[PDB]
């Protein structure tokens, strides 16, 4: 429950990373640490390990990148099933809001 | 993936109903309709069976009402932990929002 949260919050912080470009662990673990104000200090083992379920399900790609500085680097992109999850959430959840605020205004009715 | 994001949404808006006071099955279901302008028609089954884990993780309590129609009925009340989980939530949600809108202005910089 508490850490349930946690893996929510963390997919859609990672995926807004990949939103904002494609990336690899570092570049993204640094922006993370920016982004949150120093907060949320990511782990590589974490990182991946979220990675390969969301490649998995094809939310998210990997492929190889520029090799010269004379080594390998693993680039991640955000796929097309991927683009679409993440509108339907804001979708999903906007509308949600909205249900709310009528069960919140309902009580003032009755 | 397309049943996982329900259940979460379901589970938000159902423990908003009990935030606008404690209910029973079809009061409930008939708020959830009504605010929801038809869209979301929920079955017994599906809430006792969600009801049933919060009850058991202690997000809400269940107990017998007023019996002066001469017959059972059970009403639900959100739990001390589940108004505090409620409010964690939106908290976390919130600072995670500032977080993306961070990394969606940490590009307008570079």
């Amino acid at each position: 429950i508490p850490k349930e949260r946690l893996r929510a919050q963390t997919n859609c912080i990672l995926l807004n990373v990949l939103k904002q470009g494609d990336n690899y662990v570092y570049g993204i673990i640094k922006q993370v640490k920016e982004a949150s104000n120093g907060e949320m200090e990511l782990n590589e083992a974490t990182l991946y390990t979220i990675f390969d379920r969301l490649e998995q399900d094809g939310i998210i790609s990997s492929y190889w990148g520029d090799e010269s500085q004379g080594g390998r680097r693993k680039y991640y992109r955000l796929t097309e099933i991927g683009h679409e999850n993440m509108r339907l959430d804001i979708e999903s959840w906007s509308r949600v809001d909205k249900i709310i605020e009528n069960l919140e205004a309902n009580k003032k009715s009755e």
